C-alpha cells in the first residue's frame, strides 16, 4: 500500500479505447445528461480536423481528447439495473468525461452513416472506385466495432457502449434488455438500422417513446438527437459545396490527401496506388467520400483520450477531485520566451533589443490582461493572429499548441540574430499599435493633410467597432514604416499609413455593404498578403525581408479593387443594387454608421423628391472625420418605420411582407440625443414632427415645432430630453421632415437606392477608383 | 504510433517521488517565480493533517495531493546552463505541479528542522525515550535524503532538488555551481545547515546575495524565505501550546496516536511498545515530538502524488492541456441520491417518501445555487453542516469525502427503512427552514402572541446577518415539529419555536458582547446536541427518534444558563464589566444593532446625568420587533467620535489611548437617515447639534435647530439630505443631544456601562432568567 | 482474474535491481546452499567483461544476466524468524537465481575492495589521479549501496541483501539482529570492513564460529 495500484494511467486512440472485445462504458448514476451544446461539439470536430490538417506537415503530431477517468468496476457493483447473468466482461462506470465520451460515439455514428451511403453511390468499376469502396468498407466495419459489439446470440444480440443506468440495461435475452437512455436509445436504434440488409437510405431515426419513457426529460432526447444530426450536417457541409463559411470544418481536400505521403502511410499503413491520387487531384466523384474516410481513420487511429482507472469507487472520485485542481497553462509568448533568452546570444540579454521588444509585448500583456488567466490568453491571441498576418501571412488559430509551434516555426527560419530580433520587433510593433490608434484612435501619426488625419481616424474608429480585425496585419505592417524610415521619409510613411487606413475602411464598407457577411473579406486579405506583387521586388506583408520596406502605398488599392470586379461587383449601379437590398442594421451597426455617413457627405435636402438627399456643396459640412464618428451630435441608429409594431400602431403594412425591409438604409438616419429611452418614437406622424423639431434653422422655429409636437405629446417621459434650443445641422432628417405622403415601401426602396449612391459615391474616391 | 509512450503516469508516495536515488527536479525557464499565497500553504498542511487523522479512523484511506506533470528530459535538452560531466542521471523538467513542489521541498525542510531539535533535548535513558530518539533518527534521515542528494566527491558535494533553469546549475565542482534561486538557495543553505556538526540549535538563515544575484526580484527570495518560516511556525504552534485558534492545524495528540493500532502498524509497520503508549496518553514532555514525527511519517508515505512523464515536452504541454478540461466534480448530494434510490425499495421509487424529500432537497439546491458550479457546492455545504447538526450532531468540514461519508454514515445506522426516510426527511427539514425564517424572516410560524413572533422574528433576522449559523440545528430541529405536531398541539410548537430563537439570540447576544470571539459557542451548541438530556426520556437533536417528538420547550434556557456561568460570567454586575470594555463595532455590527436596539427598549433620555438613558415605559416604543430592525428609521450605527480624525478636527485623545474604545456602545447609537453618505458628521460640537436636530417634539424647534446648524453648516455635500420636517423618536439621541461639558473617556466608559446594563435587562428574561 | 497480476516481469540493471531504496533479498528456506562451482563464477565474469567489450564497437549492446523470479512477500509470511518492528518494508523471497544474485553480491564485494585500496595508493596530486580518485569514490561508494543498506540507527545499523531463512534475521536492534548464513555473514563483515575508517588495507575475512554455527554445514561456509 503506497502505489498499490491506487490509480492508472494510459493513453489510447479512440478505436483503441472504443472497441475493445469485450468492454462496456457505463454512465452511472449520478451524472446529468447529455450537456454539450453545439459549440462545444465544433471546438471538437474541428479539432480533430486541424489535428489530421496538421498531420500533412508533421508526420507525428498526434491530437488530444481529453481525459476519461472510470472505475473498472470488477463485481459490477455499479450498474444499477444489472442481469448478472450477462453483464459484459469489463464494464468500465466513467465518473469524468462522460460528456465527451457521449459526443464521440455519436460521431462515430455519423461518420459511419455517411461512408456507407456514399459508398453505396460508388461505381465499383473504375479500379480507383473500387479502392475506395473498399476502404470505405474498412472504416465502416471498424466504426461498426466501435459504437456496438457482438454478443453472440439471442434477441438484442448487439450491446451499445455507454448506457447510463436506471434508464438502459445490458442484456442479449429476449425480455429484460432495455436502451431507453438518450445514449443507449440512440446507439441502439443506430447500430440496427446500420444491420439493415437492403438498406444504403441515409438514416432517418425514430425518436423513442412510442408509448412510454418519462423517465427522463423527453427534452434531453429532443437535445442528443439534434446534436447527432448537427454534427451529421456539419460533416456533409464540410467536404461538400464551396460557400465554406468561415467556421465550418476544414479537412484537407483531395489534392492535400493525393499528395500528402505522410498521411498516407500513417492512416492507411501504405502509400495510395497512383491512379486514386490522379482521381484525387480534381476532386472528381468520388473524393468527399474519400475525405470522409481519412478524416474517419485519423479519429480512429491518431486522437488519443487519456484513460484514468481507479479500482474502487472513492478513489476515483479523489482523483477527479486532485485533477480538477492542476494549474494554470501559459501562453504561447510565455512559453516561448526561452528560446529567444536562449538566442541573445548566450544568457547575457538585458541591455540587448529583444529584451525591449519583449519588454514591450510583455507591457502590453501585463496592462490589458492582468485581470485574469484566460483573459490574458484571449489579449495574446489579440496580438498573435495580427502578426501572423504581419510577419509571415498565415491565419493563426486559438488553440495553444499553435500559437506555441507557429511561434517557434517563424523564430527559427533566419536562424541568425538581427533578423531573428526583427521577428521580435513585428509583434513589439503590433502592441504599440495597439496602444495608439486603437486605445483612442486620435493618436494616428502625426502629418499635416489635417482632413487625412481625422478622415483615416474615422477609418480606424469605424474597423475597431465592428470586427474586421483581418485588417490588423496590413495596418500595423504599415504604422511599422512609419517609425522604420530615415528622418526624411516620415512625411512618405504618415501618408502611406493614413491612405491604407482609409482604403482598408472603404473596401470594409464595400465589402460588407453589398454581401450579408464578412463572407470571403478575411481569406481575400490572406491571398492580398501572400500573393506576387510587381515580379521579385517585394511581397506584400513583411514575409522575411526587412520591415521597413515594402510594399508601396497603393497596390493596395489596386489589388482590392481587381478584386472587386471577381465576385465583388464595384459599379456604382451593380454595387448600388446589391447594397439598397441588405439589411445593414442587421450586421453591424458601426458598418450602417459609416455608410449614413459617407452617404451624408456636405450633403442637403432634396426638394424634386421630398425625403431623398443630394450633393454637391463641396465643403458644406464633411461627416468622414474621426470627431464626427464620436460626434455625439447625431449619432442614434433611428429606423424611421419602427421594428416593433406588434398591435401596429398604425404605420402601412407594405412594409413588413419581407422582415429585411425595416432594417435597410432607406429606413434609417442618424438622430441626435434620443434612441427609445429619454424622448423619442412613435407612429409615422410624431415621427414625422421628431424629425421636423431637429431641422429648424431659426429658434423662431424650433420653439414653434418643439411646442408643435407636444401636442400628441413630443415631451415623451417627461418633458423632451435635452430638448428645447438646439441648433444643429442634420440634412438626413431635414428632406425626410420633407416628406409628407406617407412612409410608402417603395419609398424606401427609392432611398436606399438614393443614400447607397450618394455612400458610394461618396467612398469609392478612397480606393482611387478607375476600375 | 498510437500509444507509443505519448505519457506515463503512475501513483507514489512524496517520499518515492522526491528522494529517488539519481533523479533532480528541474524548473524550466518559463514558470512563474513561486506564487503560493499562505492561506494555500495552510490549506496543504491541513489537507495532509486531514488525510492523518481520517487514516486513525480509516486504516486504508490515501489521501492525494494532486499532479506533477513533467518532461523526463532524456538527453537534457532543457537543462539551460549545464555541465553534462555531472547533470543527475535522471531530469525531470516539471510542466505543472512546480509549485505543490516547491512547498512540499520546503515543509520537509521544517519537518526535519523541527524533529531535529526536538529529538536533541530528547533524556535518551529512558526506553519510550530512546524509542522516540531512534524514531526521530530515522524520519529525520528520510526527510534529509528527500530534499538533497549526496553526489559523492567535491565541494557542492550534494545536490539540491528543484532548481529552476538559469539561475542554478547541479555540479559537484569548485568554481562552477550555483544554486541562487529561491529553493535553489534554499534548499542549499537548509542542507548545508543540517550538514553542520556541532548544530542543533535551530535554523536561523542568511538570505542571499552578499553582494549579488540581481537576475530576479529580490522580493521572490522574500516571500519565500517567509513561506518557509512560517510554515516551521504554523507546525511549531500545531504541537505547542494551548491557544487553538479556529484554524490552526489539528493533528492528533499524544492518546489519539498512542491508542489508534492502526496508525502505528501504518507509519511504523508494528505496534508501539506499550512504556511508548503509556509516556504519551499524557504528553509528558515527549509528545510534542511525537506528534511531529507522526505527521512527517504520514506526509512521507501516504500522502500520494500523481506523476505524468512526458518524452517531448511539445506532449507535455498538450497533456497540460488535456488535463486542464477535466470535468466539474459533483456535489456530495448528487453522488448520495443513488443509495437512497435504492432501499426505496427498489427502483420502483416515484411516489415513495424519499423521493419527496430529495425532490424538496432538490429543489432548493436548483433554486439558489444554479448561477454557477462552486456555488452549487457552497450551497450544499451551506445545507449539509446545519443536517449534521440536526440528525447527528457532529461538525462536518466543507470537504467533498467528508460531507459523501457522513451522508452514507448516517444514512445507513438504522438499516430498516422509515429510519432511514426520516433520516432523508431530516435534510428536507433544513431546506424548509431555510425557505421560512430565513428568506424573509416575517414568516415566522402561526400563533398568536403576536409579539413573539415580531420578536423571534428580529432574534432570526439578527442570527443571520452576522454569521452564527451554528444554531441552525437547534432551530430547524424545533422547526420540525411545527409541521409534524396532533393538529392539536400546533400552538404549543409554535411556541417553542418562537422562544427558541429568542433565546439563541439572547444567549448569542451576550456571548460575543462579553467575550472577543466566537470562543465556545460552536462547541457549546455541539454539546447541546450531544449531551444526554433527562436521563433514557429523549435526547436533545433528534438522533434516530422520531422527529416530531423531542427536546421539549426550555431546557435551552437551562442549558445555556448553566453554561453561562462556567467560562461565561451572568451575573448582570461581571457581564457588563466585561462587555462595556469589548469593542462591539469591531466584531458583527449586527451584534451591535441588537445590542443597541435592546438597550434602548421602550427607553428614555435620562436627566439626572445628561447623556444617558433610563427605562421604565413597559409600552413606550418597544424596539425588540422584527419590523424595527429592518426599520431604516433609525438604522445608522453613529460613533459619536469618530473613527476618522488624522489631524485633529479638534475631538478629545482621552479616547484614542486605546484603539477599541471609539468602538465600544458608548460611543454609538442608532441614527436615521445619513451615515457619511449625504449630509453628514464633524467635529463633537457639529457632532452635538446633528444630535440635536433629530431629537425636536416640535417643528419650531425642527426648522429652528435645522437652521441652527447650517450657520457652522449641517447641511454637508448639497444641502442636508433627507432632513426637513421629521418626526421620529430616537430616544438615544436626545440624552446625546442633553450632554454638553465635553466628549471623555470617563463618560464614555459609563455611557456604555449604562447602555450594556440596560440591554442585559433587556434580554435575559429572554432566557427566562433566574440563575 | 485473468491477468489479475498473476505475475509481472520488467528488466533492470544491477544497479537498480539491487540498490533499491528500501528492499531486502531474501533466499527462502528451501533453497539449497551456495554451490556454483569457480567454472561458473569464471563464465558469469566472462559474460560481464564480453558484454562490455562489445559495448564500445556496438554503443548499444546491452548484456543480460539471467533471471531471478521471486514472491513480493507483502505481509512478511516467509521471513521466519522475524523483527517485524524493523524488517525491511519491502522483502523479495528469492524463488529462482539465488545463486546467481548470491554471486552478484559477491562480485560487488570484490569490485568494492579492489577499486577502494588500489585508490587509496593513488598520489592525489596529479590531475588525472585526481580524477580517477574520485571516479573511484564515486563507483565506491555506488556499489556500497549496493551490498548493505543504512538502516539508520541501532548497533547492526547496516542492512545486509540476501540473507536466507533460519539464519539471518534483519533486525537493526542490539539483540535480535542475526546473520550466520554463508552470505549473511560475509556481507556483515564485509561491510563492516568497508566503513571501517582507518583501514584501506586489503580485506582478510575472518570466518565464523568463533565458537559456534553449526546450523549449516561449515562446507557451505
Amino acid at each position: 500500500m503506497e502505489t498499490k495500484e491506487i490509480f492508472d494511467a494510459a493513453p489510447l486512440s479512440v478505436s483503441q479505447f472504443l472497441s475493445e472485445t469485450g468492454q462496456g462504458l457505463y454512465i452511472p448514476p449520478y451524472q446529468r445528461a447529455y450537456s454539450w451544446e453545439l459549440p462545444k461539439i465544433r471546438r471538437l470536430l474541428s479539432d480533430v480536423a486541424h489535428g489530421l490538417d496538421q498531420l500533412a506537415e508533421f508526420e507525428d503530431s498526434i491530437c488530444f481528447l481529453g481525459t476519461v477517468i472510470a472505475l473498472r468496476d470488477i463485481n459490477y457493483t455499479t450498474v444499477e439495473p444489472k442481469y448478472r447473468s450477462q453483464v459484459p466482461s469489463k464494464v468500465m462506470t466513467i465518473i469524468d468525461g462522460q460528456q465527451a465520451m457521449t459526443t464521440l460515439l455519436l460521431l462515430t455514428t455519423v461518420l459511419h452513416e455517411e461512408i456507407r451511403v456514399r459508398a453505396e453511390k460508388l461505381t465499383r468499376d473504375d479500379e480507383p472506385s473500387v479502392w475506395c469502396y473498399n476502404q470505405a468498407l474498412d472504416v465502416t466495419g471498424r466504426l461498426s466495432n466501435c459504437f456496438e459489439e457482438d454478443m453472440r446470440y439471442g434477441e438484442h444480440r448487439y450491446y451499445p457502449r455507454l448506457i447510463r443506468s436506471y434508464y438502459d440495461v445490458w442484456s442479449r435475452n429476449k425480455g429484460e434488455a432495455r436502451y431507453r437512455s438518450p445514449i443507449g436509445y440512440y446507439l441502439e436504434s443506430y447500430g440496427a438500422y446500420a444491420r439493415d440488409p437492403d438498406a444504403v437510405k441515409p438514416y432517418r431515426h425514430v425518436p423513442i417513446d412510442p408509448d412510454k419513457t418519462d423517465g427522463v426529460d423527453l427534452e434531453a432526447y429532443r437535445h442528443l438527437d439534434r446534436m447527432r444530426d448537427q454534427m451529421r450536417s456539419m460533416l456533409r457541409k464540410a467536404v461538400g459545396a464551396g460557400v465554406k463559411r468561415e467556421d465550418d470544418i476544414q479537412l484537407p481536400t483531395g489534392t492535400d490527401i493525393g499528395q500528402s505521403q505522410n498521411l498516407q502511410f500513417a492512416l492507411f499503413n501504405s502509400e495510395f496506388p497512383p491512379s486514386v491520387v490522379e482521381q484525387l487531384e480534381d476532386d472528381a466523384k468520388m473524393t468527399p467520400l474519400t475525405r470522409l474516410i481519412v478524416f474517419a481513420n485519423y479519429l480512429l487511429h491518431r486522437v488519443t483520450v487519456a484513460v484514468v482507472t481507479a479500482k474502487r469507487e472513492d478513489y476515483g472520485f479523489d482523483m477527479f477531485e486532485a485533477l480538477n485542481t492542476t494549474g494554470q497553462p501559459l501562453t504561447a509568448i510565455e512559453t516561448f520566451k526561452p528560446r529567444a533568452i536562449k538566442e541573445e546570444g548566450l544568457d547575457e540579454w538585458q541591455e540587448s533589443e529583444s529584451k525591449l521588444h519583449f519588454d514591450v509585448v510583455e507591457a502590453y500583456l501585463d496592462r490589458e490582461g492582468s485581470s485574469s488567466a484566460d483573459k490574458r490568453q484571449t489579449v495574446t491571441s489579440s496580438v498573435l493572429l495580427p502578426f501572423a498576418m504581419f510577419q509571415d501571412g498565415t491565419k493563426l488559430t486559438k488553440r495553444l499548441n499553435d500559437q506555441r509551434r507557429y511561434l517557434r516555426t517563424v523564430f527559427d527560419k533566419d536562424p541568425d540574430i538581427v533578423a531573428r530580433r526583427k521577428v521580435l520587433a513585428g509583434l513589439a510593433q503590433v502592441a504599440r499599435f495597439y496602444e495608439g490608434p486603437w486605445g483612442s484612435p486620435t493618436k494616428v501619426p502625426s502629418c499635416d493633410d489635417a482632413t487625412l488625419r481625422t478622415q483615416a481616424g474615422i477609418a480606424l474608429a469605424a474597423l475597431r467597432e465592428g470586427g474586421h480585425d483581418i485588417v490588423v496585419g496590413l495596418l500595423t505592417r504599415y504604422f511599422a514604416a512609419h517609425r522604420l524610415s530615415s528622418p526624411e521619409t516620415v512625411e512618405s510613411s504618415a501618408r502611406q499609413f493614413l491612405l491604407a487606413a482609409r482604403s482598408c475602411a472603404a473596401f470594409y464598407a464595400l465589402w460588407r455593404g453589398s454581401f450579408g457577411s464578412t463572407a470571403g473579406i478575411d481569406g481575400v486579405y490572406r491571398s492580398l498578403m501572400t500573393h506576387v506583387v510587381e515580379e521579385g521586388m517585394p511581397r506584400f506583408a513583411r514575409f522575411e525581408r526587412d520591415l521597413t520596406e515594402v510594399p508601396p502605398v497603393e497596390a493596395l488599392q489596386s489589388y482590392l479593387k481587381e478584386q472587386l470586379r471577381s465576385e465583388g461587383i464595384y459599379d456604382k449601379q451593380q454595387w448600388v443594387a446589391r447594397a439598397a437590398m441588405t439589411p445593414v442594421y442587421q450586421h453591424s451597426k458601426p458598418l450602417t454608421r459609416l455608410l449614413l455617413l459617407a452617404a451624408s457627405q456636405n450633403s442637403t435636402p432634396d426638394s424634386a423628391t421630398p425625403g431623398l438627399v443630394v450633393r454637391g456643396k463641396s465643403g458644406l459640412l464633411e461627416t468622414l472625420e474621426l470627431e464626427r464618428w464620436n460626434d455625439e451630435a447625431f449619432a442614434t441608429i433611428e429606423h424611421v418605420a419602427p421594428q416593433a409594431p406588434s398591435s401596429n400602431g398604425s404605420w402601412n403594412a407594405d412594409l413588413y411582407e419581407d422582415p429585411e425591409l425595416i432594417n435597410r438604409i432607406g429606413n434609417l438616419t442618424l438622430l441626435p440625443a434620443v434612441e427609445n429611452a429619454s424622448a423619442s418614437n412613435r407612429a409615422w406622424h410624431l415621427k414625422r414632427l421628431m424629425f421636423r423639431a431637429l431641422s429648424a434653422a431659426t429658434v423662431e422655429e424650433a420653439e414653434k415645432t418643439l411646442a408643435d409636437a407636444e401636442a400628441q405629446g413630443l415631451r415623451l417621459g417627461s418633458g423632451a430630453g435635452e430638448i428645447v434650443r438646439q441648433a444643429r445641422y442634420l440634412p438626413l432628417v431635414a428632406a425626410l421632415a420633407q416628406r409628407e405622403e406617407e412612409w410608402t415601401a417603395e419609398f424606401v426602396e427609392a432611398r436606399s437606392q438614393r443614400l447607397c449612391s450618394l455612400a458610394w459615391d461618396a467612398l469609392t474616391p478612397w480606393l482611387g477608383f478607375e476600375p
